[PDB]
């Protein structure tokens, strides 16, 4: 568990840390961003960004690299400390398989 | 390693994060921090800020919380990304032994 300080009012940088070894195209993964209660912040659904599982209260405040495979929260707030979880799936005909997680620890200081 | 993601013109928050489970005093320890070059950004010597060993480079730029173990660096520039070190030692009659270390990365952004 990777362990992140970042600040009120400023913004966290939460990674995946994905090799792609599986070498596969975007277009074949699912990749969410999940915090500690399982809601979504961010999705990245076949290559394209959606909205659909993402909680209202997360809309707006999040920004997805598909260079570094980085999340940025941006005015965060004490609240936003916690677990934090980057899992990456592969979409399969009839469902999707998940290939790698990693998971990131936030504090936000004052 | 804590990755700390702070801004230019902030403060960083370098913290020992030590239980002190054998509820220790600051008196009888020696606290030092580095930088990734092993120069000091400021020590706690039985209790007591000491500036003897502090680098031209850090002179006036740092205050030490002694409720929580944690040195401020002040007025963060990009230059002050990298690697530091809080180091605790136990004051011994000659000598002083290694007794914690925490280790921490600095990012500073815009």
């Amino acid at each position: 568990m990777l362990k992140i300080q970042a600040y009120f009012n400023e913004t966290a940088d939460l990674p995946c840390q994905f090799a792609n070894s599986q070498n596969q195209s975007l277009s074949e993964l699912v990749v969410f961003w999940q915090d500690q209660e399982n809601l979504v912040l961010n999705e990245v659904y076949l290559g394209k960004e959606k909205f659909d599982s993402v909680h209202s209260k997360y809309m707006g405040r999040t920004s997805f690299d598909s260079d570094s495979w980085t999340l940025r929260l941006h005015n965060l707030q004490i609240k936003d400390k916690g677990l934090y979880q980057c899992i990456i799936h592969h979409k399969k005909p009839t469902g999707m398989i998940r290939i790698h997680q990693m998971n990131s620890e936030l504090s936000v200081l004052a």
